[PDB]
């Protein structure tokens, strides 16, 4: 017998909770099922349409550490500092801040003086 399409399914929810997603619905060649000697169902069994929502949060990335500062002293124990920025990338769309220190300090030229 000739194939026959069911009614469509409901649309799924949007595939994604932010950014550009998709919604799907499906139909079966069962109304009736092409039993034998018969023409199939005409068209595709699935529609995918697009769904679009607000931009996905962009979490903070650490950019690269500054070259160390020059040591506070040429001998007998000093400090040097370096720094970094949360802008690789910058937190966007309620994305999370970077985790860890903006700064580092370390000893340098601990070698006893003449
Ligand atoms: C679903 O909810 C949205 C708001 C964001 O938190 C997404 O990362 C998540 O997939
Ligand atoms: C840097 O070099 C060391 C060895 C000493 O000469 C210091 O007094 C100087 O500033």
């Amino acid at each position: 017998q000739d194939g026959g399409w069911s009614h469509w399914s409901p649309w799924s929810s949007c595939s994604v909770t932010c950014g550009d997603g998709v919604i799907t619905r499906i139909r079966l060649c069962n109304s009736p099922s092409p039993q034998m000697n018969g023409k199939p169902c005409e068209g595709e069994a699935r529609e995918t349409k697009a769904c679009k929502k607000d931009a996905c949060p962009i979490n903070g990335g650490w950019g690269p550490w500054s070259p160390w500062d020059i040591c506070s002293v040429t001998c007998g124990g000093g400090v040097q500092k370096r720094s970094r920025l949360c802008n690789n990338p910058t937190p966007q769309f309620g994305g999370k801040d970077c985790v860890g220190d903006v700064t580092e300090n370390q000893i340098c030229n601990k070698q006893d003086c003449p």
